[PDB]
């Protein structure tokens, strides 16, 4: 009684289709979850697993209106939704998946049961992912060379460590990184390094993330970010100097979001999952059109202070302190990285830095104590703060210090401010500073005179 | 007698598809009413439903073709509209609908006769919804700390409840709670017990949906409430300071109407349902950039008097003028509500609060003497009416006030206007608002004067 319902029947217990939230479906043929919106796969699924079944059932499978039959029957029976990629401590591979917590390698059906529908695009080798070996001692002599081992690189080592770590985590990041450095320190090197570790999940833009906006119209440079692990930003053109744009403070927030908006070209759809880990290359310091609090949680630094040069230049590159250890380039070196020599090694050393910080709640920890361009903002914060619960009594002496009552609310007129603020930053060095946190912060008690609400905390400890 | 006619009036008598109006069908598959534009589910439910029928029907439901003329006859069946998601007093979950009139929890047919499309995500469990136990008195205690029952805040404690319990209610809400408290008072904890509580119906917003254009072209912000029924804004940076854009009038307007025009991308839709209900959360007192009449209607506010900070910045949390009270803070709560310990506890006490405010109608009533913006307005409002018919035979009396007749409308010079607007409100005080009012409400008598077709009800009141 309808062989094809059995058929349709046994298919779907096989559990090789799948019906996404999105409205399409996912088929498993040649050990790979694939989709396409313009050609299903279903009856090629068909087609490709009739050797599975039965004899009776396998020559019903050489029609192609009795496949038709079949998928009809299969599209009936999915009602229930999935969501694919749901597993954050997963690698995909062209060939498997493998565990960053347990380090276990799978293939085909073991590897079925996490819906990835990315990979890094090669094989995946067990004979090469090992410990012992001469790959793995001169890998560990560049890691060493790019980042020395001493007391006062310790912080620096384990920040570089972290970051270059959580490229293989498949969840949204709260963190950019800024890999700085002169030219010739090892930030190229670790790029290229990187992208032979992750291959395929491994993307590199320009500065139209940064500094141009992001959803406007068709944008490629946000829809081929998705589901992306890590994504290089190189080639920043110094923003100090006039003539560059800014790094726009919306951007960087926008970039963290777990939701990122933006569309593909001729796509509907707009929603698209962020996974990337962002590190953004630059010889000079970043400057911001805007700095605010939120955009102070969301910044890390990473310092290379090591470099490699030619003997011909090595006294200069010797003459100065950013360089603050000098070694000899190799020549060969780059093509040993490009002809994936160091491949499996890194991607096991980036395994044990994972599982060194494989702790139940992996999170990036920003650091804006390395940005000199917040240097001002973070001393005020701890210098002023917002109103609170009762003034009353201290007006008696509060008073004595320049502030003034209102309404029962303590303001302070422009001049006190600027007197009283004088004495903790200098004038010229702060000066733009200064006036834009003084313009955008101020209050009118009326058009012509002006006040502030904010209380020096050496004033208030001091009795 | 065509034995598919009476398979599909058998699953018509089930009352499993039903029309909307707006031309699509809802199916009821898996205990919740689905529908798909771009590709009914009828023959989905045909294949579900199969098993109810009787033997000699369920094997003629195998086939595709005769699933597809079970669909073609119940189509051509159902003729009249039904309109979905229509009892604003109940709450549906993902496993049944609990009523709110006197408390009752439904599944499955139960639930059926009730069309709601959205749910609250979560299974109900009737366990946890119990008046006694220690959770419940748990709960009773935080909400006692965050609102005291003192004397002198019972209008502040029963306004607070009302909010809290009107987000229940699916229907459009006439008013714009203001949730004015202070940092670290309470409200963080209010919107995560609130959260909790009502699942996925909902919903956080920022500063966009206040500050700016809510029309403009393809805005996700507002085709995401959609059906939902709460709405919280939080982290709203003062609106007093320059550089901050007021909150726009067009807005409040806008949000308030039980339709709202907005259209996603890629779809053809321009209108949603309104159900939510919207509480605006900030630390400063609200800036308006236009207020009259119309805004003073739709306002609602709610204050919080106690305040936890900690040891260090405690003095600096008692030397300022925004909060009354001083507290102390549990550092467990957070990780007790996201582990949704409270989230029945809560349930049961909107309940019990709905009920306690579940007169026939249900509405939601605005409080304007809380705002210092509309003081002045209710201050004017409440001593200006305008000349009368009344006022002819006593024009010679209004004469020695500085007013003139003038077609039976009576005039104000506008220094005059001043002198006598200085006896009631203070110059420097409303100085601003008594401008903006001289140059809003003014019309014009002459080439070099000014006229003003408004008298001051104290002119009038003393004979």
């Amino acid at each position: 009684g309808n062989k094809l319902f059995n058929i349709a029947q046994r298919i779907l217990d096989t559990n090789s289709v799948l019906l996404t939230e999105r409205g399409d479906h996912i088929v498993w043929i040649n050990n790979s979850w694939k989709f396409n919106s313009e050609e299903p796969l279903i009856t090629k699924l068909i087609l490709s697993i009739r050797h599975q079944l039965p004899k009776e059932y396998s020559s019903e499978l050489l029609c192609p209106r009795k496949r038709k039959t079949v998928e009809a029957n299969i599209r009936d029976m999915l009602v229930d939704s999935v969501e694919t990629d749901t597993y954050p401590d997963k690698l995909p591979f062209k060939n498997g998946v493998l565990d960053l917590v347990d380090g276990m390698f799978y293939s085909g059906d073991d590897a079925k049961k996490y819906t990835c529908t990315v990979s890094t695009g090669f094989k995946f080798d067990d004979t090469k992912f090992v410990e012992d070996s001469p790959e793995m001692e001169e890998l560990m002599n560049i890691i060493n060379d790019i980042q020395p081992l001493t007391d006062e690189n310790k912080k620096n080592r384990e920040l570089y460590e972290k970051t270059l770590s959580s490229c293989l985590c498949g969840a949204t990041k709260g963190c950019l990184t800024f890999f700085f450095g002169e030219t010739a320190t090892g930030k190229s090197t670790t790029k290229r390094l990187l992208k032979s570790a992750i291959g395929d999940l491994f993307v590199e833009t320009g500065q139209t993330i940064l500094t141009d906006v992001l959803d406007k119209g068709p944008n490629p440079f946000i829809a081929n970010m998705h589901l992306k692990r890590s994504v290089f930003c190189s080639e920043l053109p110094d923003f100090a100097c006039s003539g560059s744009k800014k790094i726009r403070s919306d951007n960087i927030k926008k970039l963290t979001e777990p939701c990122v908006i933006g569309r593909p070209c001729f796509s509907n759809k707009i929603n698209n999952r962020n996974h990337a880990t962002i590190i953004i290359d630059t010889n000079y310091k970043p400057v911001f059109d805007r700095i605010d609090n939120a955009l102070m949680r969301r910044i890390a630094v990473v310092r290379f202070r090591t470099h490699f040069s030619q003997p011909s230049g090595r006294e200069a590159a010797e003459n100065n302190d950013a360089y603050d250890k000098v070694k000899l380039l190799d020549e060969g070196l780059d093509g040993k990285i490009q002809n994936n020599r160091y491949r499996f090694a890194f991607l096991y050393l980036l395994v044990k830095w994972y599982k060194k910080y494989h702790i139940p709640i992996m999170k990036l920890y920003p650091t804006p104590e390395e940005i000199p361009d917040f240097a001002f903002y973070l001393k005020i914060g701890t210098l002023l703060v917002s109103s609170s619960v009762k003034h009353i009594p201290l007006m008696t002496d509060l008073s004595k210090k320049g502030y003034i009552l209102y309404d029962n609310v303590v303001t302070l007129p422009l001049t006190t401010f600027q007197q009283k603020i004088s004495k903790y930053f200098n004038s010229r060095l702060f000066g733009h500073d200064i006036e834009s946190f003084i313009n955008r912060h101020k209050k009118f008690a009326n058009v012509s005179d002006e006040y502030l609400q904010y209380i020096f905390i050496e004033d208030i400890s001091s009795p």
